[PDB]
């Protein structure tokens, strides 16, 4: 019952149909009411998934980790959570973190128990999460806005301009693969530009982004809507373009965790 993808040859994607390429790369729900959405990889085993607590809490731990052969969900891997929804609360292994909105959490090699919560059901805490093989264990840590150090990119004339906000990096704490980010097209602006995963949110429901993959020679596109996430194959490229403005998370892992 885990949503498991395979990883893909370049040549076997070049072939797959538009519901092929959707039914390996795309992560069509996120958020799920009182429920944890995971997705597991095989491209360097990431893990993704989206925990919207509302009327209830939502645990991983234990049972968890059943499903990936440890004892707990973080035996052997760090977590990186993003809070796109409403003020909400956090709780590794006991100790309470208060996660407000694009609020920040680390949770390293060793955490037993993570508790999601939020604040307030009229407007639910939407954590959306990456997780990977971790070899160490390093502090687990909140980071918020303010201690991120956002980088304003690109040009209107490109229709560029975005602001990318590293929460997860080397100069803001360590981790051991996962890279984390949230970069934010400025209204007016439609195109944001080793394997990465994208998540896509804050869009009008109408609005979508035809995200780009494949080698640089044989590209296909990846039609994505508001709250969604697609996995991005080291072979592939990762460009997008959207219907509006749009803003956006991306998590990597692969050899130096350079951005």
């Amino acid at each position: 019952s885990l949503d498991v993808r395979q990883s893909i040859h370049s040549a076997h994607a070049k072939t797959l149909d538009t519901q092929g390429l959707r039914n390996e790369f795309l992560v069509e729900k996120v958020f799920v009411a009182d429920e944890y959405t995971m997705v597991y990889s095989h491209i360097d085993r990431i893990i993704v998934g989206g925990i919207m607590p509302i009327t209830k809490t939502v645990s991983v731990g234990g049972e968890v980790g059943k499903q990936l052969g440890v004892s707990y969900f973080l035996e052997r891997r760090e977590l990186g959570v993003i809070n796109i929804g409403g003020a909400g609360t956090i709780t590794v292994d006991g100790q309470c973190y208060e996660i407000g909105h694009r609020d920040a959490l680390y949770v390293g090699k060793g955490a037993k128990e993570v508790v999601f919560a939020s604040i307030d059901t009229g407007t639910p805490a939407k954590f959306y999460y990456n997780c990977a093989p971790a070899h160490t264990t390093y502090p687990t840590k909140k980071v918020t806005p303010d201690e991120v150090s956002p980088v304003t990119l690109g040009d209107n004339l490109t229709s560029n301009r975005r602001t990318i906000n590293k929460y997860f990096v080397p100069d803001v704490l360590e981790t051991c693969q996962l890279s984390m980010g949230l970069t934010e097209l400025a209204p007016g602006n439609l195109w944001n530009t080793r394997m990465e995963v994208y998540f896509y949110f804050n869009m009008d429901d109408d609005a979508c982004v035809f995200h780009m993959m494949g080698q640089p020679q044989e590209t296909r596109h990846i039609v994505m809507h508001n709250e969604q996430a697609v996995i991005s194959p080291s072979w592939s490229i990762h460009s997008g373009v959207g219907t509006k403005a749009y803003t956006f998370i991306w998590g990597m892992v692969g050899e130096n965790q350079v951005f």
